[PDB]
Formats: structure tokens, sequence, C-alpha cells
């Protein structure tokens, strides 16, 4: 089985990382491909072994937040396109083409200041762009028709840089209002426009994330950009209930319990603050998860763990390191009995949409919040790995 | 300055951590050695460096969550004493005799495994034990003076053990009401003395945290374990209130500005649920800075960084690599401008402290929650490294 010191970790299912991509595929047209999206550790499940197995199964590119993520990518041996959804510094140009490297861009003078960089040291790749049109988000890309075709033009006349792709990004595809999607998306086919009747020749056109792809599949051009539901998580209940792709959860995390006591002596207090009194012949289990891995110190009195297919209620203050559970009155557990934070335990389950629910936060941040001091262990048929 | 791709970083001011622990040994016993802890990542600042440091200003051994954590010190050189917090498996009783990694028990069937496990291998290092005596944080450690007796008798019959300390937590040595701290101390005492009145020696006695090693400095005994305060933080308004030790801040978390924006084309809408709305003259700046980082959701739209001196607030949701901040209508930033998230700019201040009061919690968790993906720059002298 799994022998730690601290016993606790986290199992990421690759089989369903396979079933939800082929889910995916099914849903959108034949002739678009899938980006798997592995930024921030793979939202808290790994990077590495879920980009091997999306590039397996169904993706041909890879996005990440930053450089540095593409670089862990490369050195884990992944010859497959990256793209950088954030802003590279300049300073990284040099890095990123001879990593090769996607990075996005949308400013004119980073265009020329990068192919210069590039051409000063000659013995270069060339450096693949593309172009981040802002439609509606606001956080990064070009905003107008005007701005947009000042840049394809720098970037065309960059000899070292190449034009690989233009995308958008929709900021509200998981709401049941559809008006600001339908508004982004003629907004981003007018400029595409705009710029065929310049006799540009457009690269690959990519703006779907997963639920734009799963609510708009008609939106998939050619290339969607699959995130969180790659891990089997929908984008939003909404996009869940609509009931059109069937998605199954890869992360569960555990633990096992690192003692067992009956609370006979005085005092009866538990954790930090002293906050939670036990019965006399109240049972507490001791378990190694805390804030400080990514178990929200919110869930101090107010969480659940799964032990012996029952919740049991959190007591007391959320440690940095460790957590106590009640097991109730002349409870049941041993010393290394395995608990389940997130995921299936015999009948019941504490999902990951529970305990954003419960925190007042969406799936995204609880999974990729995990902190990377907790091992990840990879199932694949049936069979754990690392 | 710093080169990075993404321009996010946090600086720990190590001239900040040897003032810190100054402070600290002029305020204890001659007597009592202090014991830095480094756990989480220390506390988020970074283990490795933290420790070196700590151990050249008046730190003589260190103490860590996990016998992972204790391995990334010894694989650094770090040659003083380790002490494991938390529950060690017995699955690695053989790693830690040979890293020479202290750690605690409390269990006499734990002690009796433990010694077979180093006696069936003929071993030579002799493991370092602490005993963890529970006085009332309910957490883990042996709870009677009859049990204590046990184990110490286990401890003493296993030739391939070393007993080397023997400690308690407080639960509660941070808030105004001492009447558990108080209550603990005094269990505490009288098992040391039930133990010295039955012909035992001890070996180093432990009991204080920052909060009960500032409060209650004659708890000293023979060693003191150093946390929070190491990091230049108090462990509540109360022990910062008492004034009796003067303690520095020794993190600030900053990044560049990647893009600025006036928000002169429509849709105006700032981020995911188009939450935030600008104004057409409003200037969006855009940070590499995210909830995966460790930068809360929960601050979208309530949150605020530093730029030129000035508090401008997060605009619209947090995603998970980037917020967006609003400069005001006409607002003066230049892309590659520096930023601080946490800390000190020009004049102005934005404490770990306040972010915590915001999230309702505490400043722990604000600072050992920061993402393993943010470099780490440590300033010494007035000078900076990595
Ligand atoms: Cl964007
Ligand atoms: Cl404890």
């Amino acid at each position: 089985m799994i022998k730690l010191c601290r016993e606790v970790w986290i199992e990421v299912n690759l089989d369903a990382v396979k079933k939800n991509l082929r889910a995916i595929r099914r849903h959108i047209p034949h002739k678009s491909k899938i980006m798997a999206v592995v930024k921030a550790n793979g939202y808290g499940h790994g990077s590495i072994e879920v980009a091997r197995h999306a590039l397996e199964h169904g993706a041909s590119e890879l996005a990440v937040a930053s450089v540095e993520e593409g670089i862990v990518l490369r050195k884990a041996g992944i010859t497959a396109p990256i793209l950088v959804l954030g802003f590279t510094s300049l300073s990284c140009v040099k890095k990123s083409a001879a990593w090769n490297i996607t990075l996005s861009a949308f400013q004119v003078d980073w265009m020329k200041e990068a192919n210069e960089i590039l051409e000063k040291e000659a013995s270069a790749n060339r450096l693949a762009i593309h172009i981040n049109v802002d439609t509606g988000m606001g956080r990064l890309g070009v905003r107008t028709k005007e701005e947009l075709l000042e840049v394809v033009k720098a970037l065309k006349a960059s000899k070292f840089l190449r034009w690989t792709g233009i995308f958008t990004h929709f900021s509200t595809a998981d709401e049941p209002d559809t008006t600001l999607t339908k508004l982004q998306h003629e907004k981003f086919i007018s400029f595409l426009s705009f710029l065929k009747k310049q006799g540009i020749e457009l690269p690959t056109v990519h703006m779907c994330n997963t639920a734009a792809a799963i609510a708009f599949p008609e939106f998939s051009a050619d290339m969607i950009r699959l995130g969180i539901g790659l891990y089997g998580l929908y984008p939003s209940a909404y996009i869940k209930q609509l009931n059109l792709v069937k998605l199954e959860p890869a992360l569960s995390l555990k633990a096992r319990i690192a003692y067992v006591k009956t609370m006979r002596t005085e005092p009866r207090t538990v954790s930090y603050g002293a906050t939670y009194i036990a019965e006399p012949n109240e049972v507490i289990a001791t378990l190694p998860i805390g804030y400080a891995d990514g178990y929200s110190r919110a869930l101090s009195n107010r969480g659940f763990v799964l032990h012996r297919g029952k919740r049991v209620p959190v007591a007391g203050r959320v440690t940095m390191d460790m957590i106590m559970v009640s097991l109730g009155e002349n409870g049941e557990g041993k010393q290394g009995d395995e608990v389940v934070i997130y995921g299936k335990q015999k009948g019941a389950e504490i999902s990951v949409d529970e305990v954003a629910e419960m925190l007042n936060t969406i799936n995204y941040e609880v999974v990729s919040t995990l902190s990377r001091r907790i091992p990840r262990f990879y199932i694949r048929d049936g069979e754990i790995f690392k």
C-alpha cells in the first residue's frame, strides 16, 4: 500500500481523466482540437502526469500559467506545444525560445523587442506567439480591431517570431444568461473577419473554456481549452445541470488516523482556543492534514471527513498540520484507519463542490491550493504509481 | 534587479529574522535554548534559508511537521537536531534513524515497535525521541501520569532509542484568559516531578510557543519552540498588545504589473462573472498573482495592493493566476511597475495580519499557504539572493 511518514496523500485517477477527455472530444466538433490546461500544477492534480496522460488520450496542445510551469513539462520529456496564458516578461524571451514555449502576446512594442532580442542572439529558434484578444474578460489582450491589426503587422514583419494562434476568453460562459458570451463571440468573429478582408490568413482560432465547449460547442472553432472539465469538475452547477457531458472527478484527498483517544481526564479541551470540549467518553481522532496543506482553517468545527463510510465532524480548530475529528461517544476507530477528506468512501461522498460551497468559493480554488508537500499518487488502469 | 518570466515573488528579510531571535533571546532566561520551528516550508517563508539563519543566530534546534520536511533540511547541510512535531508512521523509523531526525512519540506500542525495528536492523544510530505530553491540547500525546510513566519505562528499556526531550503544547497561551495555560503548566510540572520522585532524570523539557515564551518566560524551562515570532508575526493581538517583545515582519509579497489599459471600448466588464464594470476612462492593471498562489479568491472586490504607495482595490473576481486592480480614472501606472501585495511600500503597508482579519483567519494561514510556485528571495545585510 502507501507508505508515508506523514500519512496524508492525494489520489489522482487518470482513468477518470481519460474518460473526461473522450466525453469532451465526442461533444465538440470532430475538426476541433483540444488544448489541455495544466496550469497551477495541473489545477493541483500534478502537471506532469496529467499532461502526459491528456496528450495520450485526445489532447494535442498544453496551456500553463508561466514559462517556468512550461519548462517543467519540457524537462519531463513533453514535446507538444505549450502555451503560456499569462504575461511573460521580455527578459524571458530568450529562455522561451530555447525551450520552444509558445508565448501569449498582445502588444506591438513587446513583439518588436522580443524580435530584436532573438535576432541579436541569432543562434535561435523562432518564438511562437498566440495573440490574446480581449473581448470582455478585461484581463490581458488587445481590445480593438485597429490595435489588433497593428499587432498582427508587427508580428508578421518579425522574422524571429511565428504566429500560431489567436484567442479570447469568455468570462461568463458558465452562467445561464448567455448574452455576454454571445456578445464576446461576435466581437471576436468580427475581428477575425476584419483581418480576413485585409488578406491576412488566420492561424489556429481557439476561444472555448470547459463551460463554453459544453454549452456552445459550435464555438469550438479550431481548438478548445479544456481546464476544469479535464479533472472531472463542472465549471458551475448550471453547466452540470445541462446534463450534456458526463464528467468524473479525478482527485481524492486521504489520510490515516494518527491517534485515537477517549477523553476521560480533564481538561477535555480540543485544539487551539479550546473551542471544543469533548464528552468524558467521546473519542477524538487526530488526522495529519492542516491548513498549511490547503485544508481551510474555515472548516474549524464545520468540516466533515469520511471515516468508515460515515461523516464525522471536525472538532475544534484546524491547526497548521493536523485536525481532530470526533468519532462520538464510545466511537470506533483505530490508529491507521483510512480517512477520506475529499472523495468517495463506501457509500458516502464529500465532493470538492460541497467543500467549495461550504467555503463560499469554487471547486477551482479548493483543488489548486492543495499544497505540494502532499504527495500525489496516480491511478491508471486500476493501479497506483508515482 | 530581479528577472522573472512571471513577475511575482516573495522577499524574506533574514536581518529581521536575526532581530526577532535577539529580541527573544534577551527576554527569556539564559539557561534556555531556542528551537526554531520551520515546519510547513518555514511557515511559507522557505524552510532552508530560515533554518540556516536561525541556527547561525541563536537557535540550537529545529522543529518540523514531518520527516519529509526534516530530510529537506538535512539535504541542505543542516546538522542541528530536528524534532518532528507530528506523528511519524512506524514505516519511517529506519529512515528517521538514518537521517538523524528526532521523532515525537507517546505510545508504548510505538516505542517497542520502533525499538525492535532498529534492533532487527543492527542499527548503529540510536533514534532520538521526545515524549509529547497532552495537558490540554487534545491533539497528540500521553494524557495521564501513569501512562506517561509506562511510556518513559518503555523508552528507557529500549536500547536503540534515546530519550532527548519531553514536551507539551499550550492550547490558549495567546489569549487574555490564562486559566488553561496555568492549568496545563501545573499538570506538566506535576508529571515531571512525579517522574523525578521516581528516580528518573529528565532530558530537555520544553513547553513554550511564541505566545508562552513572550507572556510566560518563566515557563522557558530548558528550551522554547519559536515559531510565528521567528517570522516577525505575533500570535494574537493580545500578545502584541502586551508590548513585551519587538518583532519585525520578515515576509513581503510583491509583483510587477503585467498590463495597463484604459477601458475605453465596450464591454467594460472585468474578470469572471462580469462582477465589475469599469468606467470608460478607468485604468485597469493586471497582476500575475491568483488564488492558486494563495491569494484568496475571497479577496474578489475586497482586497487591496500597493502601487506607488497607494492602496488600489482588486477589481472583479480573483482568477487562478491573475488579479485585476483599478488604478482609477486616468490612473498612472506602467507595465513593469512594482506592486506590494503583502508588506510595506513607500509610506503604506498591507500587513499579513490585516489580510488575515479580512479573511476571518490568522496570520499563520495567510503566510503558510503562499504557494511554492512563487520564488522566495532572501535579504541578508540589505542584499538579495536565492
Ligand atoms: Cl485573459
Ligand atoms: Cl500536540
